[PDB]
């Protein structure tokens, strides 16, 4: 898997378990096109969304339902969800881990882009 | 104003001066249509997008043009924009500070509402 | 003023009122000499720490209260304490805001560096 | 262990390898005794610092040598270091994981903790 999402919880000092997030790939007419989604394990993490072959070059968007996330805790939140956009591949195939610390008012996202 | 937006450059230590943005309202129709559109001052702010009277209750999104901040810089960065997204007046007028701080590969986004 | 620090609640989504911090500068045998303090505003903000002349090169440390801030809304945070530690000064007099993030489990804290 | 200390690069987004860092236990007198201390792995992570016997309630801080790292890469960093100061296991023994995301001019700090 050369694509892995994990998402923390910065209230609860915990992973972010059963968040759920959808994988698009933007296609010719700028449009987005679903291609995978699953939510997140008792660790925070999303593994197997897709694989070397399937994963080229292209822009992805990985939107992560974090409203819902902070509605299960009873705690008003104030984005809709989280949206992390980016060009996958760009000099060959890369495992990219994408992190999301998440908060009520306020989520950061990184990227790390390893071999 | 109603809405602002603040934009600060965690590689150099400074505000992120002439950044892009767009501003969208989810229309009836589910679309995301034009609302606003302006670049960061020299102080990394964008003010002056909206009126109290304009900036009624719906989906609103932002959308920060942060990948051309970074290429003029010189630097590819991993984000090709960073994107706010959120419900705004739903329980009445708020006035609504969106800051955002910027890394080539990471981002954090933070609002602080204000009842006016 | 040269230094001034904000501090927001990225759980309320507001500025975080009343955070006490104590500033400190490295003396000659290298203890923490009390430099000043204070609370922040309304605003999240705190103003008026020190002067031009008497910020003067050196390292200096910000111990923001993070602990009794959450403590008084009732949550038991995990950090004792945010520090900021920084050379200032060393390449002539320099505005220094440094801004904090604070959540329960986490915080973030970031300088904007300005040529006066 | 039940602690261990994950730190991350938010210019190159990689792990942040042999970031040194130490670990300090609060004395009776409030000085700071050091304990334990090491370099960061290949993943960015630090393993082994102490045993569950070992941690024992009390205050801890951790010194992130975060300025070494950005002058290794000739980047001109804002913090003398990161510091992480909690006090431990004051509802019985935890694992601790402390994260740390760095940028020159910034850094954030995240602590999971769970069973
Ligand atoms: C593939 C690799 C060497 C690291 C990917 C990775 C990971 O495997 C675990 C991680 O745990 C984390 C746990 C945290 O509490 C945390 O704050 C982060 C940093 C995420 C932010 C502040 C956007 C990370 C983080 O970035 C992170 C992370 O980037
Ligand atoms: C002096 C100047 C051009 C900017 C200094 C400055 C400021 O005057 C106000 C600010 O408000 C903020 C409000 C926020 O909600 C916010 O998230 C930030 C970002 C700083 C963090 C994530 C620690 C800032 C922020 O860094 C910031 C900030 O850096
Ligand atoms: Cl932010
Ligand atoms: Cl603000
Ligand atoms: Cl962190
Ligand atoms: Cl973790």
């Amino acid at each position: 898997c050369p694509l892995m999402v994990k998402v923390l919880d910065a209230v609860r000092g915990s992973p972010a378990i059963n968040v759920a997030m959808h994988v698009f790939r933007k296609a010719a007419d700028d449009t987005w096109e679903p291609f995978a989604s699953g939510k997140t394990s008792e660790s925070g993490e999303l593994h197997g969304l897709t694989t070397e072959e399937e994963f080229v070059e292209g822009i992805y968007k990985v939107e992560i339902d974090t409203k819902s996330y902070w509605k299960a805790l009873g705690i008003s939140p104030f984005h809709e969800h989280a949206e992390v956009v980016f060009t996958a591949n760009d000099s060959g195939p890369r495992r990219y881990t994408i992190a999301a610390l998440l908060s009520p008012y306020s989520y950061s996202t990184t990227a790390v882009v390893t071999n």
